Parts: structure tokens; sequence; C-alpha cells
């Protein structure tokens, strides 16, 4: 029998609320990743199979005290089938869990974490964001957060916006969300309507698996959405989040800066610049998120062989592109 369990929404939902989760836990409702529950029943590893190589999405979910156990069991179970195990988008404070198994780390980027309490558009340099907000407020756009269950009529209106936003592009997966009705029923959906009540944009609000932190997964808008649409949505989102009592917002991962000062090869360099599309949501520009003055939280790739790092990145990139062969 193949390693891991079939993705089960009911079991996952029960687990994430009774044991807790992380930033990438909600992505398990896409049904495109296999699950590996620990024998303790307190920890969970989500992953995807690519040939003889398994790619884990993030750190384990659940009780952190069972994290060494689930990693031990998962790696052992993969040792039997002779599979290579890769960990994608883990955090620094959990490096000790993987270092003992001889894993190396590579910084993929940083997540923009915006303080909702100290965020404002009243700043002297915040004249740009305040102008965008005022214009949307002037033209009569309204922001609303809807709760599941959602009707077909509502989903149809979201699909029209989504399809128009996608264009000729197809959906990505694994570490990114896509338009699935089952998945969309699992969380609140925030919409932006015009004066005529026409939905021109939508976002799905991702569950609190931390302190007072929230985030979104999908952010899509139609062609009739005004310029600065993405900036406007985050402003409305931050306003709503602060109103609900949330402390922080995760704007998703952004590419690293040029550091400022080598293990760099031409192989690795070409792969990374090719990759700048599949790992950074909303905008591939770090400056887009940086202007919100966020606290950067690094995400790392856990690998074993350094010479196989360029290939590893390609396999993960294609996995996000929904191809495993
Ligand atoms: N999951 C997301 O961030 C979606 N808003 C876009 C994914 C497909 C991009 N071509």
């Amino acid at each position: 029998k193949e390693i891991g369990e079939e993705p089960d929404p009911e079991k996952l939902e029960a687990f994430l609320e009774e044991k807790g989760g992380n930033a990438l836990s909600h992505l398990g409702f896409l049904g495109d990743k296999r699950f590996f529950y620990s024998s303790d029943g307190n920890a969970l590893i989500q992953f995807a199979k690519v040939g003889q190589r398994l790619v884990v999405l993030g750190d384990p979910s659940g009780r952190e005290d069972s994290f060494p156990l689930v990693i031990k069991e998962f790696l052992h179970a993969a040792d039997q089938k002779g599979y290579l195990v890769i960990f994608y988008q883990i955090e620094r404070e959990d490096m000790a869990l993987y270092h003992d198994f001889g894993y190396r780390f590579f910084k993929l980027g940083e997540e923009a974490i915006v303080d909702l309490d100290t965020f404002t558009i009243s700043g002297k340099k915040r004249a740009g964001l305040r102008a965008i907000y005022n214009r949307f407020e002037r033209e009569g756009y309204t922001f609303h957060v809807e709760q599941p269950p959602f009707s077909r009529e509502f989903l149809n209106e979201l699909r029209q916006v989504s399809d128009e936003w996608l264009g000729r592009k197809k959906e990505k997966g694994f570490s990114l969300g896509f338009f699935q009705e089952d998945y969309l029923q699992k969380a609140p959906i925030a919409v932006l309507k015009s004066e005529e009540g026409e939905i021109v944009a939508f976002m799905n609000i991702m569950p609190m698996y931390r302190e007072g932190e929230i985030s979104i997964d999908l952010m899509r808008y139609s062609k009739k959405a005004p310029k600065g649409i993405m900036d406007a949505l985050f402003i409305y989102l931050f306003q709503w989040g602060k109103e609900q009592g949330y402390t922080a917002f995760n704007m998703g991962m952004a590419p690293l800066s040029n550091v400022g000062t080598s293990f760099w090869t031409e192989r690795l360099a070409a792969v990374i610049f090719n990759n700048v599309s599949y790992m950074y949501s909303f905008s591939g520009l770090r400056s887009f998120k940086e202007k919100y003055k966020p606290v950067w939280r690094g995400k790392y790739l856990a690998y074993r062989k350094n010479r196989s790092l360029p290939v590893t990145m390609i396999l993960v990139t294609r996995l996000i592109g929904r191809r495993t062969k």
C-alpha cells in the first residue's frame, strides 16, 4: 500500500480545531495532498508524491510536542519505499526538527506580516494609499464579508470574476489555492461590490491558526475593477480585520531582497528567476508588500543534497503547476 492517507475533509476539519494548525494547514481542503497522521494522533503531515520523491507542505500541524514523532515516523515510512523527502516552506524556529536528520535549508522568501493595530493610511508618506481608499469610497464601492454556506448564484458570480481574472491561465495548486466549490465553502468570502451591487472582486479569508493573525488565499478581480484594486482590497481587509479584533495579517510570501553582503551557481540562478511566479501570491514585487511596513517572516526549503537543489526547486515549481510527471 502507498504511504499516507487519502485526503479526508471531515477528519482534517476535526483535527485542525482540536489540535491546531499552521499557515498552510487550510490548503489541505483542496484535496490535492495526501495526509500522514502520527500514531499519537496529535500531529499531521500534508504532502504530495512526485516519482520517488515526496514533497511536504510546511511544518506539521497540531501539537508541537508531537512534531518530532510525526517527522520521525514519516521519514521512516518513506525510508521503506526508498523515497526522498522534501520539506517546502518551513519556518526557522523548527529547523532543529529537520537538522537532526541531516537536512539543509534554503531561504525561499519572506511572508509580509502587517500589524493591524499600528497600520493606518493617515501617514505623511501614506498619501498614495489614502488616495486609493478615498477614490474607491468616492465612487461608491462597498466591502462585505460573507459566511458559508454559499448559494450557486453567489458562486456563479465569483466564478465569472475568477474566470475573467485568470484569462488564458490555468489554476495552480499544492501550495496555492484554486477555485474549488468544496474548498470555498470552508471559509468566509470577502467581496467588493460596485454601486450597482455588482461583485468586482473577491477573497477567501483563511482561518486563525495562530494568535490574532488572519490572511487570504485567493484575490481575484474583474476587468471593470478600478486601478489600484489590490491596494484597495488590502486596505478594506485591514480595516475589517482590525474591527474584528485581529492583531496581524499575513500578506503571503514575497521574494528576498538583494541582502547587501557564495553558493550561487548558474543552474540555481536560472531556476529561481524562472520560479518567480509560483511562490509569490498577489504580486511578485517585494516592494508591493513592503510599503505596508510589515514584519518579514522567512520561509525555507528543507533538502538533503545541495547539488540537487536546482532540480528540487523545479520539481516543486511544476508541482505547484499541477504536474508530477
Ligand atoms: N491562489 C491564488 O493566489 C490565486 N489568487 C491565484 C492562483 C493562480 C495564479 N495563476
